[PDB]
């Protein structure tokens, strides 16, 4: 039994609902909270931005710390960092960002650093202002992570529609 309330089960693993990731790590304080980030661990939008603006800029402060020392990561890779005081730890993941001209087959690549996790609080890779469509990136998800994901989904017109077209 785990403190997270209020999501609808979508398969054996993956649970959904309509809510801030923001409020849902702070309530939760869970083991892990994934961010949807860039390369360069630069926060300004998004779910990155959103983060890093609750942590009052300490995740950007300790992320340029981390890029100085070990480089950019990979599209499709991930590092674990501070939660700070929204989770223990937070996962920066890197998925594909079309408006980038990224390839989308790295979406997988990047939803399998979830599985190095027994359970996490996650949004959509690649989806958003990265510019995949949502309802590929919950298909891959599903399809790829086996551990328990709780996905927060920030639209409330996209977790309708991600529900109601979920197969
Ligand atoms: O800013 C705050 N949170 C906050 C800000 C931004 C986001 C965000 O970019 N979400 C994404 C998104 C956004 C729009 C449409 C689709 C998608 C899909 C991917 C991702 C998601 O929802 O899974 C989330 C939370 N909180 C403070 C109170 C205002």
């Amino acid at each position: 039994v785990n403190s997270f309330s209020g999501y609808l089960k979508l398969t054996d693993n993956v649970y959904i609902k309509n809510a801030d990731i923001v409020e849902e790590a702070k309530k939760v304080k869970p083991t892990v909270v994934v961010n949807a980030a860039n390369v360069y661990l630069k926060h300004g939008g998004g779910v990155a931005g959103a983060l890093n603006k609750a942590t009052n800029n300490a995740m950007q402060v300790e992320s340029d710390d981390y890029i100085a020392t070990n480089g950019p990561l990979k599209v499709g890779g991930s590092c674990v960092l501070s939660g700070h005081n929204l989770a223990k730890h937070c996962l920066h993941v890197v998925g594909p960002n079309v408006n980038k001209g990224e390839d989308i087959q790295l979406l997988k690549s990047a939803y399998e650093n979830f599985n190095q996790h027994e359970v996490l609080l996650a949004p959509l890779l690649s989806a958003g202002i990265f510019g995949a469509d949502p309802i590929h990136s919950l298909r891959v998800c599903v399809d790829t992570v086996r551990t328990n994901v709780y996905l927060a989904v920030f639209d409330k017109n996209l977790y309708d529609k991600l529900v109601s077209s979920f197969l």
